[PDB]
DNA sequence: TGCCGAGGCCGCTCAATTGGTCGTAGACAGCTCTAGCACCGCTTAAACGCACGTACGCGCTGTCCCCCGCGTTTTAACCGCCAAGGGGATTACTCCCTAGTCTCCAGGCACGTGTCAGATATATACATCCTGTGCATGTACTCGGGATATTG
């Protein structure tokens, strides 16, 4: 049966930024772990945020707050400026 | 005087880094998967978000009124130092034992499916438990006066 991983999107993104470069298989497992750790931290914090405010859904703002808590510094104001591109394009 | 003695500049030789070149071996990138099952598109009947006075709760506000802050300097030893001594942390070697490799070999069990049940969800009726409110005392508190402990 199928096992499923993020392994292709990290490779796709590598060819976005370093078109000559590659990854060893052992160094893929790192990205395939890291990328789902940050998934869980955002899901867990966004879940608590909905609960504290006694909502049921989790709209964009329930995540933009979870990113603006969880990320340390310039990464917060960058990631917030990056995600507000994506939904602004999607809703056209 | 003397002598020379003590004195100050320049090619071998060895010993790490540094960068170069050789060749070869899995492991990476990529193809074709093919394959399939998830994403999507397409409806539906759907829940839950949300833009919006008003009762009004409390966040913030204008006063006076005092300790703890604020300021000084003596001193007090705290903290720093240097120098010496002893060993115990260190170095370099030789013998030694096993860590590690590979290879064979089995069955333990983790893996997987095959069925379908006792499980828990959902509704309606409902009674009851639990909250919010209102309400006496009982204590834990702040003070004053004296006894015991301890610092210098």
């Amino acid at each position: 049966s199928r096992k499923e991983s993020y392994s292709i999107y990290v490779y796709k993104v590598l060819k976005q930024v370093h078109p000559d470069t590659g990854i060893s298989s052992k160094a893929m497992g790192i990205m395939n772990s890291f990328v789902n750790d940050i998934f869980e931290r955002i899901a867990g914090e966004a879940s608590r945020l909905a609960h504290y405010n006694k909502r049921s859904t989790i709209t964009s703002r329930e995540i933009q707050t979870a990113v603006r808590l969880l990320l340390p510094g310039e990464l917060a104001k960058h990631a917030v400026s990056e995600g507000t591109k994506a939904v602004t394009k999607y809703t056209s």
